[PDB]
């Protein structure tokens, strides 16, 4: 689990959204796994605008935040996972590291603020999916 605080913006994993974040929803993308709700409260979390490759990101399955380094945003094959089938992710940055599905939430931070969430798993890699390209994020 985990999600991204940014204004009065929720960014979460699709597969894991609730009714509220639906009856409050601004934005989703089913390729993308993300879904954005509204909230009442200011968020304060800071979205990375950058083309990093190197950050940091955190693995609930081993309480531990592990620096990696990981590909550009991309559209790639995912294996069947609990909660997908096998099927193309876009959007989609693959670092070598351990993602088990309740990883899935998990923020990736570079030195510029938050690049994205975990949202793949498998075979020795994490896929995390980006939201340094969702500039409305940071205004309205
Ligand atoms: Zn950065």
């Amino acid at each position: 689990s985990g999600a991204i605080y940014v204004g009065n913006y929720r960014v979460v994993n699709r597969h894991l959204a609730t009714h509220n974040d639906w009856a409050n929803l601004v934005w989703e993308d089913s390729s993308r796994d993300l879904l954005v709700s509204s909230t009442t409260a200011q968020g304060c979390d800071t979205i990375a605008r950058c083309d990093c490759q190197t950050g940091v990101y955190y693995c609930s399955s081993r309480r531990k935040h592990y620096p990696v380094s990981f590909s550009k945003p991309s559209l790639i094959f995912v294996e069947a996972s609990e909660y997908y089938p096998a099927r193309y992710q876009s959007h989609l940055m693959l670092a070598v590291g351990h993602s088990e599905p309740g990883d899935c939430g998990g923020i990736l931070r570079c030195q510029h603020g938050v690049v994205g969430i975990v949202s793949t798993g498998g075979n020795g890699l994490v896929g995390f999916a980006d939201v340094r390209d969702l500039l409305w994020l940071d205004e309205e």
